[PDB]
């Protein structure tokens, strides 16, 4: 799809069996998603924005279902007041900018 | 142009005369620049970014450049890592996304 930006662009998003509105965000490196349970291994990490920073649990090669492509990659966990898609998983779906 | 996301979409801009680095930010409401002096009068804002609320302030109609084209609009001051360009003025400069 092509997807204007006069609103926040959130799709529905499918992870970990659960499905959630995300923010396809191009400002975001990680991905980041608020707090839920997800299997296997994870570390502490501290990642920052506006307003400082917050400490997530880092799970990787978790798979993600985005508006219908599956891609695979590293999931921070912890309290974003949004779900963020970042480019880390943009990029698997083939995501671009254009203008 | 169309913008991929393996690296960050960083690009120059140009406000008051003189050339600037910003993120083309899909997951910004609002565009927000590090301090620096704008004509005019400004008002408060709070935003909500990842790690909290901040305030910050808001000038109007302020005139930027953006790889090449001309936006003139909502220009927020304050504290963030790096400069982000908005939806406002995406959206100002025909930006979409795409997949
Ligand atoms: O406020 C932010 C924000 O904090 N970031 C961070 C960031 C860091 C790490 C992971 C995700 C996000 C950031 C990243 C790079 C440069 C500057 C800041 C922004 C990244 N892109 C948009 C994101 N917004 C949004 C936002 C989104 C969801 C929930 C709260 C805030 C934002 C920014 C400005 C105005 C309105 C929303
Ligand atoms: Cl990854
Ligand atoms: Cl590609
Ligand atoms: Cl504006």
């Amino acid at each position: 799809p092509q997807i204007t930006l006069w609103k926040r662009p959130l799709v529905t998003i499918k992870i970990g069996g659960q499905l959630k509105e995300a923010l396809l965000d191009t400002g975001a490196d990680d991905t980041v998603i608020e707090e839920m349970s997800l299997p296997g291994r994870w570390k502490p990490k501290m990642i920052g924005g506006i307003g400082g920073f917050i400490k997530v649990r880092q799970y990787d090669q978790i798979i993600i279902e985005i508006c219908g492509h599956k891609a695979i990659g590293t999931v921070l966990v912890g309290p974003t007041p949004v779900n963020i898609i970042g480019r880390n998983l943009l990029t698997q779906i083939g995501c671009t900018l254009n203008f």
